[PDB]
């Protein structure tokens, strides 16, 4: 995508000020094109009556520049909706948005983060892409750069280090989702989800347990994949319930 960018999504039929506006945030070497591409993830939004929005990050850069751009654009995003949003956060999006909350303040603007299958504790794919390249790797990952390398285990458990203990980790309510469906046979997740299965149960990029955080509500481990997992049809109702306040 365009990194900085970011769109509102159709104006709901029927606003309600029960409904906080939507930020949705792609993964690692993604963009807003994820929410949309073979996904009704934003349909589901507006026929639900969300007002969203869609932004572009680095799809190459660490949480540290994600996170400062999008604290940048939230102050934005705030603006233009006139109150505190939600943000439904994917894969490594999920830590791009909990560095702009608690280490660039954009806690101001969000009133909850739910996270889809993101690596909180760092993926042991990052890990082994660091040590043994591998072809189907890259369709998992994308080719290692800057944010790939943000994903392994050590840099992730300093990340955590150093914002578990945060003071602004208590200002937001935080909700992960995860995964134990491994990749469907034919899918490059087939082959992450057997190398993962050596640590556990696993989405096929992201084993559950480093799917968490503490101090989140940590909703019950869905029959999803990761890619499946961001599929508007399939998770949008599980998180639905969260999307209030």
């Amino acid at each position: 995508g365009n990194p900085g960018y970011w769109f509102a999504g159709d104006p709901v039929e029927h606003p309600d000020p029960a409904k906080p506006p939507i930020v949705f945030v792609h993964g690692l070497n993604g963009s807003s094109s994820a929410w949309f591409d073979e996904n009704d993830m934003a349909e589901q939004a507006w026929k639900n009556g969300y007002d969203a929005a869609f932004i572009d990050l680095h799809p190459d850069k660490d949480m540290q520049d994600n996170g400062a751009m999008l604290a940048a654009k939230l102050r934005e995003i705030y603006q233009y909706f006139g109150r505190k949003v939600i943000l439904v956060s994917y894969s490594k999006g999920g830590i791009d948005s909990q560095s702009a909350l608690i280490h660039h303040n954009a806690y101001h603007y969000v009133e909850r983060v739910i996270t889809l299958g993101t690596p909180h504790h760092g993926s042991q794919l990052a890990d082994l892409a660091y040590s043994n390249w591998a072809g189907w790797l890259a369709d998992i990952l994308g080719q290692k750069n800057d944010a790939v390398y943000s994903l392994q285990t050590g840099f992730m458990k300093s990340f955590r280090d150093q914002t578990d203990n945060h003071p602004n980790r208590l200002k937001t309510k935080y909700f992960t989702l995860a995964g134990n469906k491994i990749g469907g046979f034919g899918s490059a997740l087939f082959f992450g989800g057997v190398y993962l299965n050596m640590f556990g149960e696993n989405d096929g990029a992201v084993t559950e347990k480093n799917a968490r955080l503490p101090y989140a509500t940590n909703l019950d481990t869905g029959k999803w994949d990761h890619f499946s997992i961001i599929k508007g049809n399939l998770t949008f109702p599980v998180f639905m319930p969260l999307l209030t306040i």
